[PDB]
């Protein structure tokens, strides 16, 4: 629900007691075998980044980054219980990744997760300061990339998970909720572990993944369909299409977040969705297509918008980076509401299709004829999370005051997140920390709000 | 290697000993709960097909029917083990479908595969005609559609294996070498059974492909090409470009086979595959579509072609119907065969990623407007098979003599399989028994073959 840049987060005064690998479980993952399942394009992508990073001196975002809060005093015994059995369950915390003679990407993974054991220790003098910045400490070539913990007030504690981003994706809030909220009730509760379902193994996943693209080939309709839409966009995904300052200097992230619609404007918009024989999504991308008309006068918006592309039972059980990107496409030509969800919605739904096709693919199997490239810094990627009836609902209509904190860490592109929540729908916007930025975002924002309002009140 | 009319096969005189479900085996699966497994879209098809011919008094073609034949006296207890293993091995096995009340294709699966169990007998006085009609009787619409046994001579005999498509496709051929023959060597040596890699479910694919293809909508960019392959070719699937017979009455299949090259001729034919910018496969559509240009005058060559789904690891050790289609296009105006090579091998490989969608889906999601229907009689269908690094090698490299046999049942189409084997390239036909269509093919065959000898040598 609530997201702000972790700078800016005042933990209450306590004792913070802080879960790290063990040092037999740290030797027992260095000596893990080499594993023949690839990391997933989405891993690989980011485990490039972040080696590139490093190399350039900068100090990339990497993590997902929560926390909620409890009455009383925490159960430390139960708590271990709960992460240390989190730990084991998925697949994702048993591998790591190095970088070889070259650039190929190497998996180790560990045979007997029972090796697995995060261990707690009190960081008896730790200030607030110091405590921010230990909790964006794990980076994606460490194994035990993570740090799971409690700060404990007099009559409240504060539970706070940090998970490099390799590993998971939004899912995890929801399993983060079963699988340390519910299975420490359970368990101070006076029951024996929540029995869960298997989970699902990302592990199969990435090899499924590698078969598929390698089924493809620059002639593919797919392949062909993403080609044209880089085309249209200069080679590459799509650009930002307002000033975003100079962005070969390093600026930090900054976040921008706003209200668009309450309980009631949130029931008329969908309805105006309906009526024009959309749903709630398509008027999303169209609210954001008529933004940019309103500030720039274009005739059609190109945006790239991530999308969960797990779909069987197991896949939906499983922990990891699933997420893919759908491109889309909205002619704005006649400005109205009501042409632009219909095609936004056919766009999206269509565009659900390639989104299991990583670009990364496409670049490899294009030529120098094709014309294509990498982005370069102020792309544009767009969200839509329906956290009204998702799993996250659960989480987002509970009484715990569930928190998300943004790393403020280099940013070269803008992420907007739209969320539908069953009392209103927010915007928040991550984009590079300078004044042209933060115009431009504030003037795209403003106009877009003012689209979803005239269309509610119609 | 050699593929015969059912109806022309005579079985060395000899003991008829064959398997046949248990009864209480038969009771226990009547009981068999419902599953909430769909049929695969395969599946799906060809069962709504047999309940249309049965409804209509037609006698459809629904079995794989395979022989070979091994020196000596059968051990009918090694055998037993051998085939009521691989039953329990596999789940396609497991389950059986009826239509309830409406047109709902219903799934029941066995709980216990433990449960399965076939029984040998010997049909004593069992004439040649009789068996040709008892291999035969399997069809979908029961649960034990399979039929094995072997005929016992004085010192050899012939095992047979008669399986409804509804459970495998030709993968199986190399399932069955392993699990009967290499099992049965085995055990006759006094060995424990051979130890196999765990199998998969096909239970899974069914689930996979249901979510995958509920993910498509009309305009997705797969589903649009499907649609304008077959608006390319007058609103349903490519038909055979030669006339036919009246396909309002009930011709039985006819066979036709011819060999196409030797093995030096098989080395040259690639080495010019390759020097064009293809290969063999590109050099088979590119050697039919040419055939046709000789004998129509046609401007391009339209056919669909079959393809092995499975991808990942699983799917590989997966007995089922995981067959697809491709869309083959062959622009044919210049009469080269590099250039016909080159687009016929873009056309093949790109289209793998077409495969996966069922052409049913596309029926569903296509509307009046998109202008389709489900073809009418006379259908052409080719595949090409490489059965000289496929496991066919072992089997068609080995001292038995491994024989196919068509059930010489009703024919709607005509099918086209190229095979090429270590030593020869050999082309097998399936069609309409009647004059028409006996001359069309044999026109089309001598073609094709003159253009592969062309290519070949001078
Ligand atoms: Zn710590
Ligand atoms: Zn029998």
């Amino acid at each position: 629900f609530s997201i702000t840049t972790l700078r800016d987060w005042t933990p209450d005064p306590g004792s913070i007691i802080c879960w790290h690998a063990s040092p037999t479980a740290k030797a027992k993952a260095r000596q893990a075998p080499i594993s023949e399942v690839p990391p997933s394009y989405q891993q690989a992508q980011h485990l490039r980044r972040y080696r590139d990073h490093v190399a350039r001196g900068l100090d990339m975002s990497r993590l997902m980054i929560f926390t909620w809060d409890l009455p009383g005093r925490c159960n430390i015994r139960a708590m271990n219980y709960a992460i240390n059995a989190h730990l084991r369950r998925h697949d994702t915390y048993h591998s790591w990744f190095e970088f070889d003679n070259a650039e190929h990407i190497v998996r180790h993974t560990i045979a007997d997760p029972a090796d697995i054991e995060v261990v707690q220790a009190e960081h008896q003098n730790m200030t607030s300061a110091e405590l921010r910045h230990h909790i964006a400490t794990p980076q994606p070539l460490q194994w035990d990339c993570f740090l799971f913990g409690i700060i404990q007030s007099d009559d409240h504690f504060t539970f706070y998970a940090s998970i490099a981003h390799l590993c998971v994706d939004p899912m995890i809030v929801g399993v983060l909720f079963i699988e340390i909220h519910m299975m420490y009730s359970a368990l101070v509760g006076g029951d024996p572990p929540i029995e869960l379902p298997p989970a699902g193994r990302y592990d199969d996943h990435c090899v499924r993944q590698y078969a598929d693209t390698a089924a493809l080939t620059l002639d593919s309709a797919r392949v062909r369909r993403w080609v044209e839409f880089a085309a249209n966009n200069d080679g590459t995904l799509p650009h930002f299409p307002l000033p975003l300052g100079d962005l070969s200097v390093p600026h930090t992230g900054k976040l921008l977040t706003e209200t668009l619609m309450d309980e009631q404007q949130g029931e008329r918009f969908e309805a105006a969705c309906v009526a024009a024989g959309a749903r709630f999504s398509g008027g999303v991308f169209a609210c954001a297509a008529l933004a940019e008309r309103e500030l720039t006068n274009c005739e059609t918006f190109d945006v790239v918008t991530t999308t969960d592309t797990r779909r069987t039972p197991t896949e939906l059980r499983t922990t990891g980076w699933f997420t893919g990107l759908v491109p889309i496409t909205v002619p704005v030509a006649s400005g109205l509401f009501d042409s632009a969800a219909r095609v936004a919605q056919i766009s999206f739904d269509s565009g659900k299709d390639l989104a299991t096709v990583p670009f990364d693919r496409v670049l490899e199997l294009a030529r120098p004829e094709t014309g294509l490239r990498p982005p370069r810094p102020g792309n544009f990627v767009m969200s839509f999370l329906d956290a009204s009836i998702a799993p996250l609902s659960t989480v987002a209509n509970s009484d715990l005051n569930f928190r998300i904190y943004d790393e403020g860490r280099v940013s070269h592109q803008v992420s907007m997140w739209v969320n539908r929540y069953q009392h209103q729908t927010t915007v928040t916007v991550l984009f590079p920390d300078n004044p042209i930025a933060s115009e431009s975002v504030a003037n795209y924002i403003a106009a877009m709000k003012s689209i979803y309002i005239r269309t509610a009140d119609g």
